[PDB]
DNA sequence: GGGGGAAGGATTCT
DNA sequence: CATAGAATCCTTCCCCC
């Protein structure tokens, strides 16, 4: 194939330069306040000039704060940048059919039947980076290679405000020698144990048993590396469906006590069905993150649709089952939705 | 042995 | 100190044939 993707630089920071451009060159950073205390919670993301000093999307504010006491510190505003997004994503959509949209800010566009090399693709891939450019003044990375992961790795290595190719020669040579950490899907777990066995290269899979290595990663793991390794990996742009719709908050104090848990709980069902939007789904989990943040669940699937009313009495049966079944004190609190008719 | 699908946890991603 | 939405995977289990 021909892949093109798009992932927006700083998103969600980039979109509040835009809205207030006084803030271009300070460092932004944009917080997911949990309400425990004064500046708890985490960084959804910050703009490249906070980055260098190493606040990130996933540390605590706490600590963005000890480093950048005088960067910007905006709340979350996750609905005014879903509107930016969806209209930046209109705005790809003209480009082809087939489009995969893989999150709020990143898409694959199979252009095959729409540009013959790589060279037309790098053509329209300055095309894609002018409009999103002027219409939205949104600025962003194109990677462009024969399949998604490859085109998502030129992307990594081109960012910020990049465009960058990976023809099919690179392919073979980033087979011997890009470090298979930086292959998506692969995370710190699955690095380390790769390494164990002397794995540091996709190429390393293909000299390995194959059972030591579904072994190790599992078979599903295994068979994308080699695919991959094997230049074979092919798969196709399809359309994403959302499997599941839910809602998780924080706990003002942590708690195992049932009448204190039930309104974050309640609060958490009703966001999901505003969400559901006339989705009707026959599954329900509950979902509880213990004082030490290990994450237990306990779900339902029913032969038929639930109602609102039916989730609310069977997720109090289903927290109590958590609350039952665990000994430690509850810090946050959702529940999800799937199998939808 | 295996179709199925659950359930609970792990891992990775944004 | 440790947000939040969501997918896919693994293991075990179960319930038939
Ligand atoms: N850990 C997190 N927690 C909450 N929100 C997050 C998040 N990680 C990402 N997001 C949200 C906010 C992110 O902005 C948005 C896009 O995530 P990316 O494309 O992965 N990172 P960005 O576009 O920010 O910078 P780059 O230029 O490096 O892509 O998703
Ligand atoms: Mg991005
Ligand atoms: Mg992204």
């Amino acid at each position: 194939m021909i892949v093109l993707f798009v992932d927006f630089d700083y998103f969600y920071a980039q979109v509040e330069e835009v809205l207030n451009p006084s803030l271009k060159g300070k460092p932004v950073v944009v917080c997911v306040f949990s309400g425990r205390f004064e500046d708890s919670g985490a960084v959804a993301t910050a703009n490249y000039e906070a980055r260098k000093f190493g606040v990130k999307a996933g540390i605590p504010i706490v600590e963005a704060k000890k480093i950048l006491p005088n960067a910007v510190y905006l709340p979350m505003r996750k609905e005014v940048y879903q509107q930016v997004s969806s209209r930046i994503m209109n705005l790809l959509r003209e480009y082809s059919e087939k489009i995969e949209i893989a999150s709020i800010d990143e898409a694959y566009l199979d252009i095959s039947d729409k540009v013959r090399d790589y060279r037309e693709a790098y053509n329209l891939g300055l095309e894609i980076k002018n409009k999103i450019l002027e219409k939205e003044k949104i600025t962003v990375t194109v990677g462009i290679s024969k399949n998604k992961v490859f085109a998502k790795i030129a992307a990594d290595m081109a960012k910020p405000n990049g465009i960058k190719v990976i023809d099919d020669e690179e392919v073979k040579r980033l087979i011997r020698e890009l470090d298979i950490a930086d292959v998506p899907g692969i995370g710190n777990i699955t690095a380390e144990k790769l390494k164990k066995l002397g794995i540091n290269k996709l190429v390393d899979t293909l000299s390995i048993e194959f059972d030591k290595l579904k072994g190790m990663i599992g078979e599903a793991k295994a068979k994308y590396l080699i695919s991959l390794a094997r230049d074979e990996y092919n798969e196709p742009i399809r359309t994403r469906v959302r499997k599941s719709i839910g809602r998780i908050v924080t706990m003002k104090r942590n708690s195992r006590n049932l009448e204190e848990i039930k309104p974050y709980l309640f609060r958490a069902i009703e966001e999901s069905y505003y969400k559901l939007d006339k989705r009707i789904p026959k599954a329900i989990h509950v979902v509880a993150v213990t004082e030490d943040l290990d994450i237990v669940s306990r779900g339902r699937t029913f032969p038929h649709g639930i109602s609102k009313e039916t989730a609310y009495s069977e997720s109090v049966k289903l927290l109590q089952k958590i609350l039952e079944e665990d000994e430690r004190k509850i810090r946050r609190i959702g529940v999800r939705f799937s199998k939808f008719i």
